[PDB]
């Protein structure tokens, strides 16, 4: 009932009582542990009781439990969602819920930031264009000239499920992939069939390495637009080492702004299908990621011979040694343009701290191990000495079906 | 029920039947995942069954299910168990039963190597010096100057838990550790506590950065009894670097010949509480954790220093280059001086191989991701982006609590 986890470089042991409110399910089993598992409309009845659950934590919060206001906002709701089968939150619960369905990420290694989200709520958009116009706003806040500012543009919630707001692309900005005769890929292999999509849809692709993918909006259920992102609010950072004057030739650059796209967020049973939210890059996502998965744009090889280091034997450790000069890299070409981004080290002893302070004020933190220790140098973090449950509380982020595999024009 | 885990590298999808023969818990729930925690005398009643299973694994195994030698065993096992209240092994299910706790360890990644364990027969063993005999002869065979054999040594399982045959190390070879005075520590410090409990014991310390520990040896339930390796057993290697001349200055070395010595091996519902094993190292173990960790020799800073690195700054990864060479370093030490030795990509490989093959022969293999993944350069190693399931078939390795915690002395 009340869990404890130690962290073993340490020895300090937090009890977890926090956990005892989660209310989904984990994939796992008493039998069987699917902790490695990438991915392990509502009615009436099912409504009330996540609105009640979700009030009641918000009138909790504002230390207003079983006040007049808590009965009677509980009774207002009741009533709407009897009769609309649905209801609606107001701003202060909208922004509460968001701030929290980022608190409750267990994936989020970044979460010591959750309560300082900007919430954009987008609730009144009703066409493409208008979903077009709040995410550039949403791009160009968050962008900040480089001083990134993490924020969430929300727009409207599910109704009957043939009226769903979509942002087709899985991340606000992302570079395009194409299958070349060659058979090998030009661009990010990761968006090749988006890519296509886009193509399929009217997009003019400039088949480039690096080229920033058109949005692809859906709004009110109806058939997605493209867009393309003002190139003037898409800050980008030539990537460049700090001793490897060569480096620069491999001609390589990444976005400045990481925004997650293809999401829902859950708050009080309600469901946000658009909810398009960004923060700030920690180094290893680009470097190790992005760079040298062998599925992404796997970069090891070329940078090792650049670099003169023995291939011929993998106990040579050449991958290892190169890359690390790569991530070492792109947070030098990050700091020096001056956008924000964060190296593994700093985020991971950062979200200890988070972890203390959660466990203290509010008696736990669900937090995925798997997804928290950063790809490279593992136990060289705090992260990853330190014991994790992992459990789903809601407000949430979830995944869900890609669109293309759902809508019927 | 069918479960499936994808290879998101690859795309290679598995199925998983095994999982079904699963009994033992793993200690999450429906709402709980402790898939990251360290450490989440059996009755006649509860023998039985447990004996039966692994029969009927181990003459299944052997094609003869339903067989007249399969069902005589059952009729003798079970009589000397309501007999008894326990019952012997014969050796050919104890070699099988060995064999199968190594390949149904979850956290292991060198298990493509698990049919070929040397199971040494310690059960005619009666004193602690006939345990370090046995030990003795177990370290020699398996280091085989430098050509590491991966071996076991089981001595008599237990019987009423007052008569329990332990091995007081955690490792038959590892460094002393010295709390000092000032706070600091000298030599390892994950073995200070056990240091202190050969010295009160009677082991007089060189007190270096590493002295090879001495066995701390339990017969029978008996108090445990010193005894020193003879050192021209104990193969060590110096380490040094390929390129930095000044790496071998540092003073650092290790033993070649990783051996686990406190663990308990579970077969048939028999527990054998002393049962050490070995096979060789991976590089990591050694580079990262044991020279790295911050609670071990942490070294990180004198080698940054020593390459001149910009320590200034975290986001400089002076702690991720020095640690890459430091691994270097191991591998290649290990290799100039031929004793077995394993890099991390290699090894990765190689447990992929043969985490298909078990799924494609055996219906699955039980895997435990976080400690499957090396400790550096995670996602550049194919086990990163493989999903895997972890689940407890027996026999099995177990943990079990340390015996200075829970021996009865005698005097
Ligand atoms: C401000 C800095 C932030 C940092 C440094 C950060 C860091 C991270 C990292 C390293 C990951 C793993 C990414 C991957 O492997 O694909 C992650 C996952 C995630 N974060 Fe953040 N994050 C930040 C902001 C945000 C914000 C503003 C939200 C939500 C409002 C959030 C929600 C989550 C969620 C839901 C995931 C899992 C996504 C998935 O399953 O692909 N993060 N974050
Ligand atoms: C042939 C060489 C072998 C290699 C390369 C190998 C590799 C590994 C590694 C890297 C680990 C994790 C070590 C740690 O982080 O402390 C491990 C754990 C494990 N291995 Fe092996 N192994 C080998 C042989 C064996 C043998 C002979 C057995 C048993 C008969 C075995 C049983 C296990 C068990 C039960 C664990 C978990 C130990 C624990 O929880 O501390 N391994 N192995
Ligand atoms: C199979 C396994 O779940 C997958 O390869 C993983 N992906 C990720 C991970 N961790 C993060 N942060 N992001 C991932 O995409 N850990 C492992
Ligand atoms: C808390 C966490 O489970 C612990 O720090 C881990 N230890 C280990 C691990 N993996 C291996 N191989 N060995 C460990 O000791 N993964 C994580
Ligand atoms: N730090 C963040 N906000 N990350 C969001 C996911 C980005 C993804 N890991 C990438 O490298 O593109
Ligand atoms: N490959 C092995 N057999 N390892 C056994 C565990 C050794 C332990 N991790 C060490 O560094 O000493
Ligand atoms: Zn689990």
């Amino acid at each position: 009932r009340f869990l404890k986890v130690k962290n073993w470089e340490t020895d300090v042991v937090l009890t977890d009582t926090l956990h005892l409110k989660s209310t989904l399910e984990t994939g796992c089993t008493e039998h069987i542990c699917m902790g490695s598992i990438m991915l392990p409309v509502r009615t009436k009845d099912q409504l009330f009781p996540l609105a009640k659950e979700f009030l009641d934590q918000y009138y909790s919060s504002i230390k207003r439990f079983g006040s007049k206001a808590h009965m009677d906002r509980l009774e207002e709701v009741n009533k709407e969602i009897e009769s609309t089968s649905t209801y609606q939150l107001k701003d202060t619960e909208l922004i509460y819920g968001a701030k929290h369905a980022w608190r409750n990420a267990s994936r989020c290694v970044g979460r010591i930031q959750w309560s300082k989200l900007q919430v954009f709520d987008a609730r009144d958009c009703t066409t493409a264009h208008g979903m077009f116009n709040y995410i550039c706003n949403h791009v160009k806040y968050a962008t900040n000239k480089g001083n990134l500012r993490s924020a969430i543009t929300i727009f409207p919630q599910r109704t009957d499920g043939k009226h769903d707001f979509r942002v087709w692309n899985s991340q606000l900005i992302r570079y395009a992939g194409y299958k070349q005769p060659d058979g090998s890929t030009l661009g990010d292999p990761a968006n090749v069939q988006f890519t296509e999509i886009c193509i399929q849809q009217g997009w003019k692709a400039p088949r480039g390495r690096f080229d920033v993918l058109p949005l692809l909006l859906q709004a009110n259920g109806n058939d997605p637009e493209l867009f393309q992102i003002p190139p003037e609010l898409v800050l980008e950072v030539p990537i460049r080492h700090p001793k490897f004057d060569w480096f620069k030739d491999l001609g390589l650059k990444w976005y400045g702004l990481p925004a997650v796209s293809n999401m829902l967020l859950e708050i009080g049973g309600l469901e946000f299908s658009a909810c398009p939210f960004s923060g700030w890059y920690m180094g290893t996502e680009i470097g190790v990621r992005d760079y040298c998965d062998n599925s992404r744009y796997n970069i090891l090889e070329e940078v090792a011979k650049k670099m003169d280091l023995d291939m011929r034997k993998t106990s040579s450790l050449w991958k290892d040694q190169a890359l690390v000069e790569i991530n070492i890299a792109v947070l030098y070409s990050f700091q020096s343009d001056k956008v924000t981004i964060v190296d593994h080290h700093s985020a991971t002893e950062s979200f200890i701290k988070h972890m203390e302070n959660e466990y203290r004020c509010r008696g736990g933190c669900p937090a995925d191990w798997v997804w928290i220790v950063p790809p490279m140098s593992g136990s060289i973090t705090p992260v990853f000495h330190q014991e994790m449950l992992n459990y789903r509380l809601t407000p949430s982020f979830e995944y869900q079906p890609d669109p293309w595999n759902t809508h019927v024009w």
